[PDB]
């Protein structure tokens, strides 16, 4: 990984070789309400050229059917729900897999998060602490994007975690997210930091840069990481994810991370946070096909 | 610091030499509603023998007049309010001292914390973001023990901190606190972790183990740290504070930290988290006088 500007012959060969492309969404395909011009067209040409496209998002705020809506709304047609992987969806699968209880009863998840996250969990067959009883033992605390996080919920989370057998899981560690108006919103990472600190515990992280998301993806699809491009705007999330999975990484500059940070990490020899290539926007990739 | 059990001749000499004793409160003088038997009597004998006594607490939940009440209620008479130093009181003084604005207007503090913390801040002459206007620029965010912490307040805190000139201050970093029933409550450290993570900033910490508390104390009283005992139940807070200040440190076992953790740190050569001495309870100190 030497942070090279991807163009000309090298672009045609890298894309030529590529069997598939995994895309982050926010900062890559769009910023809020606005699609990156040329992004829908890249996805079209990818379909026409080979070449698998899958989407990997740390979003834990909406269930998959609703996250899928953003694609159509922002002018990305022809996409199937099964191409989209979110930390919400993957958290539900991890909990189902890891679940410490006796076989019935495995049992309940205390969730810090919203209705879309809850809907995903229930759909994976998971029992939630907030739900109507027929009170089950809580065997996992899940920290997701919780716009209604409170000291009270934090305190309750810690009560459950006093049981060392109770799992602590976080959907992702993203510290904050940019909004259209130039402001930020705190991210799950900030809520996970509070929970870990007060409980004295380290969370299992579901989303990027955890390799679990790639396991979650490869459950459903055969992807050869050596032949797959990982495209993202956040070095510490998307690019680190790519290196950990053995993918060729492409930083796009339409999002959170700056070229200057990528080059800084290169100089400090922190090669897992350096992309193989960068582009100003993913529209620069299309001419490679 | 070699974690020695303080008794016999050594106890008489250490206490004999000591000009003063600084005490942590919770886990030392009392646990919740219950005074440590013998604790009021040690303080009495200290008065009779020399020998200054001062109290250093990370509490940011109640203003000093109300924190003083706990002493009388738990059977500690003869104490003056001026002997008590809390992170709340010291945070107010630090803000007054550090305050980045033009001279009027220095200006407003956004507070994550309760009415007792707010009352201390106003009493130091500080203007608070929540208060009635005659909207002032926020020039500091203060994170204290906030039982009404919320995602919304976290988000607002981060908005203020987008201004790199806006200070970030935390009353303390205590991660959690034990309660009488055996449960925990999250501490300011957990709330500070959320704020730091979402804002990408490091807080200035007011309370122990920050040496600022000792500066705050020495403003008012001449203490020679080389002749002062620091007595506490929490290694990472009280004992580390003591070493940083050049005091002789005494771990009491009636609180949070265990002898086993002290001895573990000794073996790992982490000498700043090892007390000079320990006692089962501070009642074991009285026979030294
Ligand atoms: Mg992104
Ligand atoms: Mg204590």
């Amino acid at each position: 990984a030497r942070c090279e500007r991807l163009r000309g012959a090298a672009l045609r060969d890298v894309l030529g070789r590529a069997q598939g492309v995994l895309f982050d969404c926010d900062g890559v395909l769009w910023n809020g309400e606005r699609a990156v011009p040329g992004a829908p067209e890249l996805l079209e040409r990818l379909a026409r050229a080979g070449k698998a496209a899958l989407f990997v998002s740390n979003n834990s705020r909406r269930a998959r059917p609703e996250l899928a809506l953003r694609f159509a709304r922002l002018g990305f047609g022809g996409l199937r729900a099964e191409q989209l992987f979110s930390s919400a969806l993957c958290a539900a699968r991890l909990l189902r897999q890891r679940l410490p209880g006796p076989p019935d009863a495995p049992g309940a998840v205390f969730v810090l998060g919203g209705e879309g996250l809850r809907a995903e969990l229930r759909a994976a067959g998971l029992r939630l602490a907030g739900d109507p009883s027929a009170a089950p033992r809580v065997r996992a605390v899940l920290v997701g994007y919780d716009e209604h996080f409170s000291f009270a919920k934090l305190r309750e989370a810690c009560a459950h975690l006093r049981d060392p057998e109770c799992l602590l899981v976080a959907t992702d560690r993203d510290p904050w997210h940019p909004l259209s108006d130039g402001s930020r919103t705190p991210g799950t990472g900030s809520l996970a930091a509070a929970v870990e600190t007060a409980s004295g515990r380290q969370a299992l992280v579901v989303g990027k840069p955890s390799p679990y998301m790639f396991e979650c993806i490869t459950e459903n699809f055969s992807i050869d990481p050596a032949r797959t491009l990982m495209v993202g705007d956040r070095l510490e999330t998307d690019i680190l994810f790519g290196h950990r999975c053995g993918m060729t990484t492409v930083l796009t500059l339409t999002g959170v991370s700056r070229l200057e940070e990528a080059q800084a990490y290169l100089a400090a020899g922190q090669h897992d946070l350096v992309p193989h290539y960068y582009v100003e926007s993913i529209a620069d990739l299309t001419e490679g096909l």
